[PDB]
């Protein structure tokens, strides 16, 4: 079967640049995807939308959207040492992290920084 590893080169194969919020959004798809035994039908609407005509980045937030895990669920928690472990292309979509961020509303996840600082990474 298709691993966590597999999927995430697959949606790397599609994105332009590296290390953009969009590659951070792949990671955490692939994660939570991983955690709840749903790789499969993933790939089958990252394909699908693909499919349809979508571009790479519309396909991802759909997943979001589409696939129930990640239905009103909130961004999960990522430990850094400090904001430079962030990736470059990232920096600019961080932001304070409102009350109630939700993945499907685009808050990709959440960095807990290691002096208590937290940043939300925004699509
Ligand atoms: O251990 C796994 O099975 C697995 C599967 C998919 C992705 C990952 N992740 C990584 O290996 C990894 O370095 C990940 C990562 O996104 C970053 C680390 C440091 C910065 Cl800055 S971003 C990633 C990962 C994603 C999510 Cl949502 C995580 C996570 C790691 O720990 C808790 O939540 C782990």
């Amino acid at each position: 079967d298709i691993s966590a590893k597999d999927l995430r080169n697959i949606m790397y194969d599609h994105l332009p640049g590296f290390g953009t919020a969009f590659h951070q959004l792949v990671q955490v798809i692939c994660k939570l995807g991983k955690d709840s035994n749903s790789l499969d039908i993933i790939h089958a609407e990252f394909q699908a939308s693909l499919a349809e005509g979508d571009s790479p980045q519309c396909a991802l937030i759909q997943i979001t959207k589409r696939v129930p895990i990640f239905q009103d669920a909130a961004p999960p928690v990522i430990h850094i040492r400090s904001r430079g472990d962030i990736p470059r292309a990232c920096q600019k979509s961080l932001r304070p992290v409102p009350p109630s961020p939700k993945i499907d509303r685009g808050w990709v996840c959440v960095f807990q920084l290691q002096d208590g600082k937290t940043l939300g990474l925004k699509i």
